[PDB]
């Protein structure tokens, strides 16, 4: 499968999230998300096939994992954005105010801005921290999906939010939605990944 940021990936047969982006760990391909979407050595299937499977995770405290490919999966240095893509070119972090866009499988490719940092999100499995927090709208199972800025400077991958009764926090202004992504600079640093970008 080709592996592109933001596409639809199922979790042991039963949960879905989104990719985040391609990275390799010397010889080794893979795909950094959330880490509340798998346990380790879980199986991720990308239309209907099995790709790989969850190498490592961390999820509550924080919410990072990343999953191993089999040598077959083509990485790319891309986003998903409807039918076209955004191009991964670093991963500068982005500031407070800074236009944001997310991508996923249940909403697909929404913008917004970065409104706070450092905020910790209380799930029932526990809190995680130290989260970034943005207005960009998103629904179940856009979890593990990138976030990056126009310019293509990936910033981290989804980690939850405020959803409402149908499933997403897109009905609501952008004043009210509270989006939370886990950074990528950590997670790349605590698994020795390096990200494709082009």
């Amino acid at each position: 499968a080709n592996i592109v940021g933001g596409i639809e990936y199922s979790i042991n047969n039963a949960s879905l999230c989104s990719v985040g982006f391609s990275v390799t760990r010397g010889a080794t391909k893979g795909f950094v998300t959330a880490g509340h979407c798998g346990t380790v050595n879980a199986t991720a299937r990308i239309g209907g096939a099995v790709v790989g499977t969850f190498a490592a995770r961390v999820f509550p405290g924080n919410d990072r994992a990343w999953v191993s490919l089999t040598s077959a999966q083509t990485l790319l240095p891309r986003v998903a954005n409807g039918s076209s893509f955004v191009t991964v070119r670093g991963s500068t972090e982005a500031a407070v105010g800074a236009a944001v866009c997310r991508s996923g499988r249940t909403t697909g490719y929404q913008c917004g801005t970065i409104t706070a940092k450092n905020v910790t999100a209380n799930y029932a499995e526990g809190a995680v921290r130290g989260l970034t927090q943005g207005n960009a709208c998103m629904g179940r199972g856009d979890s593990g999906g990138s976030w990056i800025t126009s310019a293509g400077q990936a910033q981290g991958v989804m980690s939850g939010g405020n959803v409402q009764s149908n499933g997403n926090n897109c009905g609501i202004p952008a004043s009210q939605r509270s989006s939370l992504f886990e950074r990528l600079q950590p997670i790349l640093s605590q698994y020795g990944l390096s990200l494709v970008t082009g």
